[PDB]
């Protein structure tokens, strides 16, 4: 037989039995990626945390020419170090302030947007597609608001994403076409005097402030493209798969409908059990480092399997169960850990909380309109998502 291939399954509605078998028998295991490279797949909570908390397992070095690769780059190689570049430019605090859910009126905007989307689905009549006509447009609208860019520019930026977040063995020509176009758009935004709010309004001011005169225009535009894309793909995909998990648990759906104060705890468990990330998080070793029974060598690729950690019964007893009273509820790895912990975590939580609260109020009888096996799972992509999510209510 051949070396075990990753990823195991593109389905986001169930974890393969194989994950628990691997975690028990070989929590760091050699695998082959879609490029043909070998990698170490890490699947226990303890070892996933170790890798994420040791910067000698480097994100930036995954972009090096000649490295073993999980998948092809979809951005210029310097952009792999995007957060590091933002920090080196003195922009980290400002970027992170702009993308919290705390700006006045933001939560109300999200509730209003969710309720409008849902009212339109009710008017049109069942079946409704909760991914294309709810979760993704909600994500897109939220990120236009957060960035300060016109709502009407959202759809075109959004349509880059089905290519931009591919997990491909080979370079993708369309990813460069869309990247270059979206960078030109964000560069125009920075020159547009009407853009005075959100992340892009703040970057536009900092760009003209003397304390940032040597930061490149390229970096300013890149922040807009990267934060829009990462935020929209992550929140739309997470909310979509969380809605499936909720729909397939009518008792929990009814509990959260009846006691919406429990929605934050419910969303935190839906984060823990989420299968949205299609691949392990990649890192390149910059030293020889012992990880469990394996001495990982300098230059080797390590893949941190989030569902490995998050379904580890040694950390989360009865891991497949949504339990709203766990003693360690935010200790999951859904947002990563360590140097590269997601800067959008609070915004992603709020997007999903508000989306679920609105859906349960408007569509308390929401259910799948097709058998669950009829959902079409996107392949060779950095997220697991169903192409359509047909529901009735
Ligand atoms: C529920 C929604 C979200 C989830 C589950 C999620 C998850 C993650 C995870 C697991 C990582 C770690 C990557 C790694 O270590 O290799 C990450 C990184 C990142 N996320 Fe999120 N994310 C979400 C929403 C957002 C939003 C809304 C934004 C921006 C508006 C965002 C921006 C980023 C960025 C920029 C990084 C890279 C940070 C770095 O390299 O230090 N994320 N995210
Ligand atoms: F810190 C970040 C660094 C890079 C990106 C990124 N953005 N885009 C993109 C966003 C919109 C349209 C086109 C492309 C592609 C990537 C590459 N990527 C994917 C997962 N990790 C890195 C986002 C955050």
């Amino acid at each position: 037989t051949v070396l075990l291939e990753v990823p195991f399954s593109a389905r986001g509605d169930r974890i393969p039995d194989a994950v628990a078998e691997l975690r028990t028998r070989e929590p760091i295991r050699k695998v082959r990626t879609i490029t043909g490279a070998e990698a170490w797949l890490v699947s226990s909570y303890a070892l996933c945390t170790q890798v994420l908390e040791d910067r000698r397992f480097s994100m930036k070095e995954t972009a090096a020419a000649g490295a073993p690769r999980l998948n092809a780059l979809t951005v210029p190689p310097e952009v792999v170090n995007n957060m590091g570049n933002i920090a080196d430019a003195g922009l980290r605090k400002a970027v992170m302030k702009a993308i919290t859910p705390k700006a006045p009126g933001l939560e109300q905007f999200l509730r209003d947007t969710a309720n409008s989307l849902l009212d339109n689905l009710i008017t049109e009549g069942a079946p409704a597609d909760l991914r294309n006509d709810f979760a993704d447009p909600l994500a897109t609208a939220l990120h236009c608001k957060v960035l300060g860019i016109p709502q009407e520019d959202g759809p075109k930026l959004f349509r880059s994403l089905s290519i931009a977040f591919m997990s491909s063995a080979d370079p993708i020509p369309a990813a460069k076409i869309n990247w270059d176009r979206d960078i030109e758009y964000m560069a125009g935004i920075l020159e547009n005097p009407n853009i005075t709010t959100g992340l892009m309004g703040e970057l536009s001011r900092l760009r003209k402030d003397p304390a940032y005169s040597h930061v490149s225009d390229e970096l300013f535009a890149t922040i807009g493209v990267t934060f829009f894309g990462a935020g929209v793909i992550s929140t739309g995909s997470f909310l979509t798969t969380a809605l499936i998990s909720l729909i397939q648990r009518p008792q929990l759906r009814n509990l959260l409908h009846e006691k919406p104060e429990l929605i934050p705890a419910g969303v935190e468990e839906l984060l823990r059990i989420n299968l949205s990330f299609a691949d392990g998080l990649p890192r390149l070793a910059t030293a020889d480092i012992q990880v469990g029974d394996v001495l990982v060598r300098k230059g080797e690729l390590v893949l941190v399997l989030l569902e490995g950690a998050n379904f580890d019964p040694e950390h989360f007893p009865n891991p497949g169960s949504i339990e709203l009273d766990r003693p360690n509820p935010t200790s999951h790895l859904a947002f990563g850990r360590g140097q590269h912990f997601c800067p959008g975590s609070a915004l992603g939580r709020r997007h999903a909380q508000i989306g679920i609260e609105a859906l349960l109020k408007k569509m308390p009888g929401v259910d799948l309109a097709v058998p669950i096996d009829q959902l079409v799972w996107r392949t060779r992509f950095q997220r697991r998502i169903p192409e359509r999510l047909p529901v009735l209510w």
